[PDB]
């Protein structure tokens, strides 16, 4: 079945102070592979895909500030802040081209960095990906008066930061698939202490829904015209019925943005990577070996 363990050595790195942790794996030569995840996942959510491409790249998968084996400071954990670490954590690695494969807010940081740096990105593979949701109306009705209900500080704060239901509720509603206990503690264990789960609620108030929050929804507009533009190689990822992008509009994303391969990974919500990380994974070490890298 689908892999459980997370074999990989730890890595940690200074970064503005604090202390990053890093999956790092693969031949140290050559462009690295750059892997962003998101809310409420850490590099976790990655450890069935990396083993495709690890054979024949390097292969680098932070936790956010906050999440996984990160440090977690007092942050207010805004998108900004991701995004003042993410950029220091890259430098601290002396990184200087790389490939991004990227979900979730992970996406948000990963076409943001790559908008202001485009020289330095030599493909990008995404995946239920952070664009702005017109109307609630696009968002999944099944999940729409949760995550209205998360946008508070009242209700949502009890449930996210009380009750934990991110991890214990969200995260399994966004896999086809049925998550095993062992899975289950792996997501829970950053956050067993309810004064770390910050993260967990922030991120829900950062979508950019309804033209809420203006600032988040400007910036991911400001990306999203960049890459209906760019060259730059792509590789997008979708199941059905989807979360964050509805099958249809994949496969016309997928048509219009500029060099951009699509792959249909079948039943998928959000955690695409849970429902079927072996065609993700060799499609993504199929797609590198096409690329100037
Ligand atoms: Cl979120």
């Amino acid at each position: 079945g689908i892999g459980t363990g997370f074999p990989f050595d730890p890595h940690y790195v200074e970064v503005l102070g604090e202390r990053m942790h890093y999956v790092d794996v693969g031949p140290r030569d050559g462009t690295p592979v750059l892997f962003l995840h998101g809310n409420p996942t850490s590099s976790y959510v990655w450890r069935n895909i990396i083993p495709h491409v690890a054979p024949t790249h390097r292969c680098i998968a932070p936790d956010l500030i906050g999440m996984g084996k990160s440090d977690k400071p007092d942050l207010g954990y805004f998108f900004d802040d991701h995004v003042r670490f993410m950029d220091a954590f890259i430098e601290a690695l002396g990184l200087e081209e790389v490939v991004l494969v990227i979900h979730d807010w992970g996406s948000a940081l990963g076409f943001h960095w790559a908008k202001r740096n485009p020289e330095r990105v030599k493909g990008i593979a995404f995946m239920e990906f952070i664009r702005p949701i017109p109307t609630w109306d696009e968002w999944p009705e099944f999940a729409r008066e949760t995550f209205q209900a998360f946008r508070t500080t009242d209700v949502g704060r009890k449930l996210i930061i009380d009750h934990n239901v991110f991890i214990e509720g969200t995260l399994r509603m966004g896999v086809v698939r049925p998550l095993t206990e062992v899975e289950m503690d792996h997501y829970r264990e950053p956050f067993l202490n309810p004064v770390d789960r910050e993260p967990l609620w922030r991120f829900p108030n950062e979508l950019p829904i309804a033209g809420e929050p203006a600032n988040i929804v400007a910036l991911v507009e400001e990306y999203m015209d960049w890459l209906h533009q760019s060259p730059v190689p792509k590789l997008l990822f979708w199941g059905t019925p989807g979360v964050l992008i509805p099958p249809a509009e994949a496969a016309r994303l997928a048509k219009s943005l500029p060099n951009c391969k699509a792959v249909d990974i079948g039943p998928g919500l959000n955690l695409l990577q849970e429902d079927n990380p072996d065609l993700i994974g060799s499609e993504i070490a199929r797609w590198l070996s096409t690329l100037e890298i």
